[PDB]
């Protein structure tokens, strides 16, 4: 029996995470919009050279 693992009780550290899969990453791709996107995701949409395109999530 071991409790106390996850939670925001108290810790000096900030991190982000994808929006689609909601996975924890070290360096999330912050597109123009701002939302977080992982290579696995950001890629699914950024498949073509459609640089000019609105955020999918928004
Ligand atoms: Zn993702
Ligand atoms: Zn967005």
């Amino acid at each position: 029996g071991s409790s106390g693992s996850s939670g925001a009780l108290e810790n000096l550290q900030v991190e982000a995470s994808c929006s689609v899969c909601l996975e924890y990453l070290k360096e999330p791709v912050i597109i123009e919009c701002g939302h977080n996107f992982c290579k696995a995701c950001i890629t699914r949409w950024w498949e073509d050279l459609e640089r000019d395109f609105p955020c999918p999530v928004c």
